[PDB]
C-alpha cells in the first residue's frame, strides 16, 4: 500500500512579515491563559450544541466568546436575510479577479453582519480531477492556476471584510464516494476506513497543492483538513501533509481545523499538525497529554497562538458582534439550560445583511455566462413575435426556492448545488419570470413557458409557432450525504437531468431558432445535439444564485456581451476525461485505494496528451463581437539566481521521533516564507501582446497565457496567466504580464525543490487552450 | 420524556404484566428509553433495585435499550447489568479498582447474566451464529491480525420447519367477528366475488 | 389510406388465407375500413365481385366494417350485402323501385344472408339474446308505443362451461421456448424464487 512518511516536529509560528502584528497580539493574549483555556480554543463544542455550524470553547474570564464557524463558500448557510451568491465554478467562468474579490468582500460582509468569525470557504479541494465529482462546483476549475488566482482573490475579499476565511478541503478529496466509512455503510458498502488518495510528490506540487499555496500566500487565516486519507494517512493526522507541506514548505502561519468528524489519531493529530478539532474528549485527552508530557507545552501554545493570530489578522477584535442568528431554527426565541432551570432567550434577530449584494450577484451571473455556440441566434431583441420557453429548468421550485433541505433536489431552475456548500435564497428569479418580464416590457409578443419535461406534445405545439425557442436543461450534484436520484453526491453519469436531451431534440425538431441554456454543476455529454443546425445558440450559465433569471436575460437580450470562458473541458465521451470514479471498494473492508496515476493530466491536459479534440476546449468562449491577437513580445528580466532557503527556526516558545523536539529546526530548501521560498515569485519574463476589438459592439475578451515547459512528461500547454478586458469597437490594448520562477519550474522530488529544467520553454497567448494565436520562445538566462 | 406514574398506578397496571414475566422465569429485562419520575429507566434505582429486583425479586439480568441513557457507571449501582449496544467497559473496570463500584456488584452482574444462560440451557443448545444482521451476502471481508479474511457470514440455515401451520392457525384464531347480519360464512360458490382495497393486494416492492 | 397492392401480391399473400376461409365454409365476410387501389373495400367491385365472389366463388354474405365508407346504393352493386351498424334501407328500397338496383341483386343479398343462417343451423340453435352490450344492469327502461317498459336486459347466463381447460391448454401449447441453457424446467423445490416485473402482477383496477 502507498505510505506517508512522518515529519516531526510540528512547526511553530514564525510571526514574520504580514503576520508579525497578529502574532504579537496573539502571544499577548495566549500568555494570559491557563492550560484549560488554551485547550478550549482547540475544542469544538459538539454537533448542533450552539448556534453556528461549529463553535470553539469560550474564555469567559477575559470576556472572549467561542469562535463561530459557519458555512458556506457561496454565502451564509442556514441564516435568514442573507444573499445566495453564484457558485465558485461560476466565478471560475468569469476569469475575473476583480469579481472574485468583490464576491469575497460581499460574502465576508454578510458573515460579519451575522457575527461569524470563520467562513468555511473557499474551496480549492476538490480541484476537479473527475468531471463527475460531486463537489467540484463549490471550487473553481480543474486548472490549478485559474483556481489558485481566484481562490486568493476570494480569500482577500472575505478577510478584508473582517472575517477569517478557510481554505478547504486539504487535500485530495476529489470525490464523495467513500469519503467517510459511516456514510459509505449508509449506501450499502462494507468498509471501515475512508478512501486513500494515492498522490505522488510531483503531482501534489504541480497540481493539487498549487492553489493552496496561493491561499497561504493570500494570507488565509485557517485551513480545513479533509475526510479522505492521502497515501493511507488521514489528512487530519498526516504529518507529511500538515507539518511538512503546509507548515514547512508553504510555511502556513494560521490554524488547521478538522472537517466535521474527520478521523484523526486524537492527541496524535495535534503532534501531526492539527490545531482544532471540529465539531468536537479531545479537550480532556489534550490536557492530560500536556500534563503527562506526551504533548509538549509549546505545541498547545502554538495551537492557541495560531488560532488567535488568525483572529487578530482579520481584525475580529474590531468587527466581532454577537452571533445574531441560529443555524438550527428560524424561531425568534428558544430555551437554553442554565446552572439552575432554563432561560428563555432571543436566538434570531433577523439582521438583514443583504445590503446591495443583489447587484454583484446579478453581475457575476452575467459574467459567468459562456457562449459556446452562436449561428445568429443571439442576442435577442425582446420584440420577437412569439417566444417559447421550455424545460423545468426554466420554472419555479414548487416547494419554494428553499423548499429542499440543503438544496437536495433538482426542482425547477438550478441555481445552486446541494450539501454544506449552500445558502438560503432570499428569493429566486427564474428564467421563466425574467423572460416574460423582458417580453411584456418591450414588444409584448406572445410568450408561453412549458416547464414539465414530460409535456413533449405541448413543447412540439408551442415550438412549432415560435420565432425563438429558449430551452433550459440542468445537471446537479453535491456533497455525499445527500443522494438525489441515485447520485450519491458524485454524478452517476454526465447526462442532462430529467430527460433534458429529449426536450432539446423535441424543440429543435419543431423550431429552427432554438437557444439552449445549460445550468450544470460541470460538463455534460452534448455530442448528440450541439451540432444540430436548428440549435442556433448554446450557453452555459452554471449555478447563478438568486438573480439567475435577470443575469441571464441581460446577456440573452444584449445588454451584456457574454465574456465568460468555460473553466473545464466539454468532451465527446466520459472516456475522453480519463478513468471513472472509484465507486466500488477495491481493498475489501479496508480503505479503498484511489491511485492518481494520471498525474498532472486532468481535464484539458488529458485531452491534449492523447490528441483528443474537445467539443469545447478549456478557456473557450464566444462574444457578440470579435477580437484579434498580434505582436507578442518577450522581455527577459534577468532575475537574481534562485537561492534554496536555509538557516534555522527559533526554538519552540512557551507563553514518534521528533514529535516533542522543540529545538531549532532546519528550514526546507523550498520553504522559508508563506507560499514557499520567495525566490519562486521572482519575475523571470515580461510577456506582451495586443488585443483588438474588430467587431461592432463593446465586449470583454479573456486573453490567456500558456507555457510549454518542454519536457517529455510535461503537458503541451499549462495556463499561467489571464485577464478580463473590456474593449470598445476598434479599441486596442497591450496585455502585459510576467511569468514567475514558479511558473516555469517543475517539482524535483530528489532535491525537494522547484527547478527550471533544461528543455526549451515556449510561451503562447490566445483565446483558448487550443486557440493559441501567438507564440515565442522563453530565451534561457 | 418523563412518564410520571404514581406508585399505585404502577403496581395495579403497568408493573402487573412484568411481575407475571418475572414469575414465568424470564431470564432478562430491557429498561426503557424514557424517564420515570425524571429518572431514566436504566439508572432508576427505585424501578430496578426496588420494584424489579426487591419486590418482584427478579433473579435474571437487566440490559439497556440500545443507547438508552444512564448515568454511566452510576447505572450499575442503580441495577443495570448490561449496556447495549456498547467506554462502559473501561469505566466499569476503573470503578471496581477505585472502589466506587463494589466487587460484589460486578460479580452479581456477571452471575445474573450466566444464571439466565444456564436457566434456559444455552450450554446445551448454543450453536455458532450462522447469519449476519447487516447483509444477506453469503461472504464478506473481515479484518485480521495480518490483512483480511473473506469469511462466510451467512449459512442460510432454514429454521422455518413447519411453523407456517401455527402462523396460519394464530391468524385464524385472531380474527374477531365484530358484526354479522347474514354476511358470513361464505361458501366459495358465490356467482360473483368482488375484492376491494389496496389492503387486499401485494406490496409491489416485494 | 389506400393500400396499393398488385394482383400477384394479393393472390400469393393477403388473399390466400381468405381463400382458405371461403373453402372452410365461412358464412360471412367483413370488408375493411381502408381503400384498396383507391377504392374503399366495401364498394370495391374488383375486390368483392371479382376476387371474392367470382374467383373464390364465396356463397355467403359481405357486411361492412362499422361505418366503413362506401358509395351507398353503389356498394350493393359492387358486392356489399349488409350495411353495419346502420338511410341505406330507404335508398335501397328506392333504388329497387326505380330500377337502379335490379331485383335480383336485393334477392341475392337476402338469400346470401339467409343461406349463412341456415348453413350453420341458426334455425335450430337460435335462442333469445340474453345479455346487453351497453350495460351490465339486469333491468333497463325501453320506449313503448305508450310510455315506457322496464325490461330484463341481462339474464347473466353462464356459458363458460369447462372452457377454462382449453384456455389453460392453449396457453401452455402457445409458450415458445426461445433459449434454454439449463434454466428450465424448474422443480418447485428451489430455495428462493424471485418474481420480477409489473407483467407478473395484477391489474390494480381489476
Ligand atoms: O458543515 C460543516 C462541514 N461539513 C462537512 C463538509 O465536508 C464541509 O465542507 C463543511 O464545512
Ligand atoms: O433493535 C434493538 C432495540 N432497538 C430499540 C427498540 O426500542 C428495541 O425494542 C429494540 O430491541
Ligand atoms: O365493434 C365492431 C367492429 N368495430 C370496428 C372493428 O374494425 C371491427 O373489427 C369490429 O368488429
Ligand atoms: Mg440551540
Ligand atoms: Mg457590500
Ligand atoms: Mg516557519
Ligand atoms: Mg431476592
Ligand atoms: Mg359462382
Amino acid at each position: 500500500l502507498a505510505y506517508s512518511p512522518p515529519f516531526y516536529p510540528s512547526p511553530w509560528m514564525d510571526g514574520n512579515g504580514e503576520w508579525a502584528e497578529a502574532y504579537r497580539r496573539a502571544v499577548d493574549f495566549v500568555s494570559q491563559l491557563t492550560l484549560a483555556e488554551k485547550v478550549n480554543l482547540t475544542t469544538g463544542v459538539g454537533w448542533m450544541q450552539e448556534k453556528c455550524v461549529g463553535e470553539t470553547g469560550s474564555i469567559p474570564r477575559l470576556g472572549f466568546r467561542g469562535l463561530c464557524l459557519q458555512d458556506s463558500p457561496l454565502g451564509v448557510r442556514f441564516a435568514d436575510y442573507v444573499s445566495a451568491f453564484p457558485a465558485g465554478v461560476n466565478v471560475a467562468a468569469t476569469w475575473d479577479k476583480n469579481l472574485a474579490y468583490l464576491r469575497g468582500k460581499a460574502m465576508g460582509e454578510e458573515h460579519r453582519g451575522k457575527g461569524v468569525d470563520v467562513q468555511l470557504g473557499p474551496v480549492a479541494g476538490p480541484l476537479g480531477r473527475h468531471p463527475d465529482g460531486g463537489r467540484n462546483w463549490e471550487g473553481f476549475s480543474p486548472d490549478p492556476v485559474l483556481t489558485g488566482v481566484l481562490m486568493a482573490e476570494t480569500i482577500k475579499g472575505i478577510q478584508d471584510a473582517g472575517v477569517i476565511a478557510c481554505a478547504k478541503h486539504f487535500i485530495g478529496n476529489e470525490m464523495e464516494h467513500f469519503r467517510q466509512a459511516s456514510e459509505a455503510v449508509g449506501y450499502g458498502f462494507d468498509i471501515t476506513e475512508s478512501v486513500s488518495s494515492n498522490i505522488d510528490d510531483k503531482t501534489l506540487h504541480e497540481l493539487y497543492l498549487w492553489p493552496f499555496a496561493d491561499a497561504v500566500r493570500a494570507g488565509v487565516g485557517s485551513f480545513m483538513c479533509s475526510y479522505n486519507q492521502v497515501n493511507n494517512s488521514y489528512s487530519c493526522s498526516n504529518s507529511y501533509l500538515l507539518n511538512k507541506l503546509l507548515k514547512s514548505e508553504l510555511d502556513f502561519q494560521g490554524f488547521v481545523m478538522s472537517d466535521w468528524g474527520a478521523h484523526h489519531s486524537g492527541v496524535g493529530a495535534a503532534l501531526a499538525g492539527l490545531d482544532m478539532s471540529m465539531p468536537g474528549f479531545w479537550g480532556t485527552n489534550l490536557t492530560i497529554a500536556v500534563l503527562n508530557g506526551t504533548v509538549p507545552e509549546w505545541r498547545v501554545d502554538d495551537m492557541a497562538v495560531r488560532i488567535m493570530a488568525a483572529f487578530y489578522k482579520v481584525g475580529r477584535d474590531r468587527y466581532q458582534v454577537p452571533v445574531n442568528f441560529d443555524s438550527w431554527t428560524k424561531d425568534e426565541y428558544g430555551y437554553e439550560h442554565a446552572l439552575v432551570g432554563q432561560n428563555y432567550v432571543k436566538v434570531n434577530d433577523k439582521v438583514d445583511v443583504r445590503a446591495d449584494h443583489a447587484d454583484i450577484i446579478r453581475q457575476i451571473g452575467s459574467a459567468s455566462v459562456v457562449l459556446l455556440k452562436n449561428d445568429g441566434g443571439l442576442p435577442l431583441t425582446g420584440y420577437e413575435k412569439f417566444t417559447g420557453v421550455f424545460g423545468e429548468d426554466a420554472g419555479s421550485n414548487r416547494w419554494g426556492a428553499d423548499g429542499c433541505s440543503d438544496r437536495g433536489c433538482d426542482n425547477g431552475t438550478l441555481a445552486m448545488g446541494w450539501g454544506s456548500g449552500t445558502a438560503d435564497f432570499p428569493y429566486l428569479v427564474t428564467p421563466e419570470q425574467a423572460i416574460q418580464n423582458e417580453i411584456l416590457s418591450k414588444g409584448k409578443g406572445l410568450v408561453s413557458a412549458v416547464t414539465d419535461n414530460g409535456a413533449l406534445d405541448q413543447m412540439e405545439q408551442v415550438a412549432s409557432q415560435a420565432s425563438v425557442s429558449i430551452v433550459f436543461v440542468n445537471a446537479d450534484s453535491g456533497e455525499g450525504y445527500i443522494n438525489v436520484d441515485g447520485n450519491e453526491g458524485d454524478r452517476k453519469n454526465l447526462t442532462l437531468w430529467k430527460g433534458g436531451e429529449e426536450v432539446i431534440k423535441t424543440v429543435a425538431a419543431n423550431c429552427n431558432n432554438t437557444i439552449v441554456v445549460m445550468h450544470t454543476v460541470g460538463p455534460v455529454l452534448i455530442d448528440e445535439w450541439y451540432d444540430n443546425p436548428n440549435v442556433t445558440a448554446i450557453v452555459w450559465a452554471g449555478l447563478p444564485g438568486q438573480e439567475s433569471g435577470n443575469s441571464l436575460v441581460d446577456v440573452l437580450y444584449g445588454r451584456v456581451s457574454p465574456g465568460g470562458k468555460t473553466p473545464f473541458t466539454w468532451g465527446k465521451t466520459r472516456e475522453s476525461y480519463g478513468a471513472p470514479l472509484l465507486t466500488k471498494p477495491n481493498n475489501g473492508k479496508g480503505a479503498p485505494q484511489d491511485d492518481f496515476t494520471e498525474g498532472v493530466f486532468i481535464d484539458y491536459r488529458r485531452f491534449d496528451k492523447y490528441n483528443e479534440t474537445p467539443i469545447y476546449e478549456f478557456g473557450f468562449g464566444l462574444s457578440y463581437t470579435t477580437f484579434e491577437y498580434s505582436d507578442i513580445y518577450v522581455q527577459p528580466l534577468n532575475a537574481r539566481p534562485y537561492t534554496p532557503a536555509s538557516g534555522s527556526t527559533k526554538a519552540a516558545p512557551t507563553f514518534p521521533s521528533g514529535a516533542t523536539d522543540g529545538s531549532p529546526q532546519p528550514i526546507l530548501p523550498a520553504g522559508g516564507a508563506p507560499g514557499g521560498n520567495p525566490g519562486l515569485y521572482d519575475e523571470m519574463y515580461r510577456v506582451s501582446a495586443i488585443i483588438t476589438n474588430t467587431g461592432n459592439v463593446v465586449g470583454d475578451e479573456v486573453p490567456q497565457l500558456y507555457v510549454s515547459l518542454g519536457g517529455p512528461d510535461d503537458p503541451k500547454v499549462v495556463l499561467r496567466n489571464f485577464d478580463r478586458i473590456t474593449l470598445h469597437p476598434g479599441q486596442q490594448t497591450m496585455w502585459t504580464t510576467t511569468l514567475t520562477r514558479r511558473d516555469i519550474s517543475n517539482w524535483d522530488p530528489a532535491s525537494q525543490n522547484w527547478v527550471v529544467t533544461k528543455y526549451p520553454k515556449t510561451v503562447y497567448i490566445g483565446s483558448s487552450s487550443r486557440k493559441l494565436h501567438l507564440q515565442a520562445p522563453l530565451p534561457p538566462y
